[PDB]
């Protein structure tokens, strides 16, 4: 199966080292992005499938790094249906489970939270809600867990620590050496930074990151309060983690974060999640607002802003997306400058502030949506010929 | 029945005329505010509820003067329930209707959309979700409407024009001849200013809003899609109309708009609102954050910002509350800085960019939250004794 | 547009005096019934929608008597999303509103319970929810209604009463008037008959429904408290009204509805509804169970049931639908026995009190449904060629 | 902790061996039943919390034995929110889950199934919906598991099978293997009896019955098509096992199992449920209408159908409640005929076929209702002092 996107304006290629191809043509082949260019690649076309970008903008597809799920699409945090659906209308085509601390009565023991992990892995690959990637296991570390739950864990299919600290494992002097067997069998591991529920240990230190060893240093920004720019210094200058920024958090830290990795060359460490369902509520067009506010008010290049959504979010990952290259997943959004913006063009609007409208959004080459019901209405809309 | 409420660390006004009261004690009488002072207020108690501020901030309910209400507590624009009782744990004591543009078979004629302006607008003051103050029944103007149609709607309870240009009424000759029909029989009116989902007129100028001349420019900073800063200036020097600036907007034009009321002072014509339900979300925590974006980003004082929340709003739509002064409605939160932040107290809080905790919300004096479901958790939380 | 149903294998009509059609073919064209008869229908076929029933059974759509509608697809007596569809998966293609006594502060003055029914009318007309026809205002009878008001009801397109007694209006006294003026300007009006929730006046009488003159007795059987049989003797014996058996109500009452009706002649007067939402639930096979439970307890025919919830009650409110016969409109269902029932055909299967299982569900002759989600599976399923 | 209900005009014991209890009184002390009698207990009361019965009935707190739970209180099946705390308003306090085939995604190797069934079982023991004691793990069989699978279940605390058959596991032959090994580890073990959705294999006969094994056959009178009454006849005679009529079945079969179990002597048997969520519905008064329909349709005495959702149905799961009994758990329903009933009582109401109203509710002697939100009214409505 083949899918041509022709007459592309602009290519955001989600890759901080080289944000823009200078081409405006994509050839899909088989789920895979397969060739990018000009024109030449419309002769021996075949019976591809056309769309007409109509001089629009093709990004690769967004990544919510940090989504609490619970099960299918309902989120019981802010009693919401079609959650996932929502999002995938603000162009998210994968999401990253920070852990599942919605889940009603949630397991807290070993055997427990172990379970629990294993259910939501297996149980969102089984079924993409709205065909949206979920990897939706991402286990929240409790007193009691060995080395050989963590092998088991892996035996069936979990890859993912969620949020450290939001179980009864806190400190690092407990958290590392979990966080080490993890790493040993092959996880990615979140960790929660910013003000805590608990009275005596109300915050999260530099020290505490750089003792526990994270691969994500969950909410930078806070979730929603956060760690004071010393230990947003401390984490920047004395570690490699991904530094992720929330929607659900500290606009006055992300502006801090993202001006700061811009003057410390750090920017392909920022990632993007939104930190819902939580206490703040539900955005489905959380990603694409942290773009906006990042481009618009601390001075961010909007293709990389796109790259924080996407390649630098699965370059964390491991994950074969976020990057319009031969060989990654066909996952693309098509989208313009909204009615009535000041802006030309997507990226222009994305740096004016302004939400994109997104016309088409690819998953694995599938067009999953044709006109987003959430953004509003690309001036340039995309067709499907 | 009468409260008291003592041990405050700060109280801030709602009134930008004077945003910080320098008294310690309130007095709540029959769900009225009675006395703002000392401990001497504490004499001859009787069988007065106390309420123990513990040192933190007493601030007038948040109003939220952009909701997109349909009836009752069920938002079907993103599939939510219970979205009003989220909004009380965001501090929002009243709720101004936009209009109801998601009600399901919207009625588009004069006579539809008058009948369910008058529902709406009954139905809410029937039945305050929550307690919940909601002015629910915002009229959206359509052709054939005619002034008879406004002294019905008035004599039935019916005070909002909902935001212009969401009906068939959209152009400025057909509106204006409306909106002075509204303003004769004591309407408040609200105007969508910003992209809309017609191609040919795109954008809503500020001739537009000079010709119509509503009471409110709703979104200023777009819904999501924003006016020109060449726009908002000439809205700014060339009207005296209330500048709504939603959550679900444009970050960018949001701190133009203040840093340059600030200049020009006109910080008083600022008011919140969230403009959700909406393709961005739902957003209970909605109104502090905007608070907070202001205070952090865009250098106002945390004190006025909560005048943009507060006494801002309800002196636009002529509300008895919103200001803690003798005779006003007891519509009032007990708040602190939030556990970890690095802000001593709540007011630190909001200019730091945390949201603060939320312990008490009172509406007519009746507590109605004794501990924030959605905020971060309070570093000292009131207790009713 | 024309649609033929081929290879039927009982078709049942709808019409108590001639329940089964001696034929295996069905024409629709433009929306309309327009032939039935054998395999000559089929000769010059051209373009048409093919419709193989398989050997199955062919119905009409399914009434839903007595729905308590309040807007849209969202019940919130019982909190249910999307009721409607999940009702004509179980056969439902139209409902008839018994009033909104759930609508969220429901306005109970004369000017507010008009409102009301307008919008919800209006609302329903507008957007038929999964293709169903919802006819959904029905004025709930409230103190200070005038004729002026139900000449403007009528204007807006508002034609029936809701149970009577939902409302301040309860004696017969004050009901026989109004019920007087809606009768003159072409209303069908609904009498709540069973348990009140008023201790002083705790039942309905038939003097009461007899002085009342409803069209409709609405719960005959009780919604959910039945009266007596003495009573309903009474309303079966002197007066013409219909009597409606709903799902959530007294089953020992509705078998001596159901038995009586019988001896007397008097089934054509029996029609089903739910009484849901209510306290009960939502059962979106409750039409289906009324069939089967009738037929199945109370020794009524299979094909006799179908009148019940279909042309008995088309036939009291004077629906061009209903019925299985030329010029009237393409609601129809295709059905069968269930996989695993002893039963061998539709019928059979109703007759034994297995839920038969629904394969194509048509509306104005386009197919709503080609398989049901919610009854058991057909054995024989309908193809569209 | 100690609480009295007097006045109570009949108590119902939920015993089928004496299923009325000649006294007015009823003693709970610390969340169990201390002592039955008259006025002597009333002596010494001290600081008890006296509930004033007014007169009416008192019986134990109803199960329903077959619910499709798929954790916390949100069921995807229908899209319907909190409705086990709208089963607790039915007088449902403790539930047994009958597996989960609507968990999305829902995993079903044999590794998933325990995963999913154990993470159920914990979350439901940790956290009751609205105070209902759910038993919320019933694993479903999958070719795959072994009997340390099973050991490993029952050592999380999962000890229920649910209805063999919903997974990959549904020929006897593969089934009572593992059934055996459930047996072993001290599983109660379900089982789908009647029609399937296999066409090969349609329907569940008494010999697969006798061969697996199981402690309940589930939904006898179908889920919802029945097996026929040869079938029924055979497991009555041949088995002892308990023979479960649910709510969303067929009523001719529930009628004729009934009748037969009461010549047969096998009434003790006789067990309730819903059967839902399901494609019939959600209903929270599913059980009382149970009761309803057998006392007043099949000639079985009230308070013997009492029983049948109580006693008999805790006797089979071997739970210590469900009875009227010194040292059983506290949970008990204080009901009446509803208003404008024929009936006198709440046992006359149920034997006249009217849904009783519920007064008080208490799980473990705390009052959890006060008032049904989904019954009747109470004619004579129960006080807590
Ligand atoms: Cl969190
Ligand atoms: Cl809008
Ligand atoms: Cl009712
Ligand atoms: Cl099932
Ligand atoms: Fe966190
Ligand atoms: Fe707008
Ligand atoms: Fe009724
Ligand atoms: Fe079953
Ligand atoms: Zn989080
Ligand atoms: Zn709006
Ligand atoms: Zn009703
Ligand atoms: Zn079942």
């Amino acid at each position: 199966s083949k899918t041509i996107i022709k007459n592309i304006g602009k290519i955001v290629s989600g890759d901080i080292k080289s944000p823009v191809l200078q081409a405006d043509t994509i050839v899909v082949e088989d789920g895979l992005i397969a060739a990018i260019g000009g024109e030449e690649l419309m002769k021996d076309a075949g019976d591809a499938t056309i769309i007409d970008a109509a001089g629009s903008t093709v990004t690769p597809g967004l990544l919510d790094t940090h989504v609490h799920v619970s099960g299918g699409d309902y989120a019981p945090r802010q009693k919401t249906m079609d959650f996932i659906s929502s999002a995938l209308h603000g162009g998210v085509t994968t999401m990253i489970s920070a852990g599942s601390p919605h889940f009603p009565g949630r397991p807290k023991d070993a055997a427990g939270t172990k379970a629990l992990a294993i259910t939501l892995s297996k149980s969102y690959y089984n079924a993409r809600p709205a065909g949206v990637k979920v990897h939706g296991g991402a286990v929240i570390l409790e007193k009691g867990l060995t080395e050989e739950d963590f092998i088991e864990m892996k035996k069936e299919g979990v890859w993912i620590v969620g949020e450290v600290g939001l179980g009864t494992i806190k400190n690092p002097e407990d958290a590392a050496p979990m966080v080490e067997w993890a790493h040993k069998h092959g996880f990615k591991v979140q960790m929660h930074t910013g003000g805590t529920s608990i009275p005596g240990s109300s915050t999260v230190t530099a020290d505490d990151v750089i003792k526990t060893k994270p691969d994500v240093v969950s909410h930078i920004n806070g979730g929603p309060t956060a760690i004071s720019v010393q230990e947003v210094d401390r984490i920047m200058d004395e570690t490699d983690f991904a530094m992720e920024i929330v929607q659900c958090g500290n606009p006055k830290i992300a502006d801090y974060v993202a001006r700061r990795a811009a003057e410390k060359g750090q920017l392909g460490r920022v990632i993007f999640g939104n930190d819902a369902p939580s206490g703040t509520g539900l955005i489905p067009l959380g990603i694409l607002r942290n773009m906006c506010q990042i481009a618009s008010m601390s001075d961010i290049d909007p293709e990389v802003a796109v790259c924080m959504a996407t390649g630098n979010s699965t370059a964390v990952y491991g994950l074969n997306t976020g990057v319009i290259a031969p060989g990654k997943e066909a996952d693309l959004i098509i989208m313009d400058t909204p009615l009535g913006s000041v802006a030309e063009d997507a990226m222009g609007a994305i740096a004016a502030g302004d939400i994109p409208g997104i016309s088409v959004v690819l998953i694995d080459g599938e067009a999953v949506v044709t006109k987003s019901r959430n953004t509003p209405p690309a001036k340039r809309a995309a067709k499907i010929l």
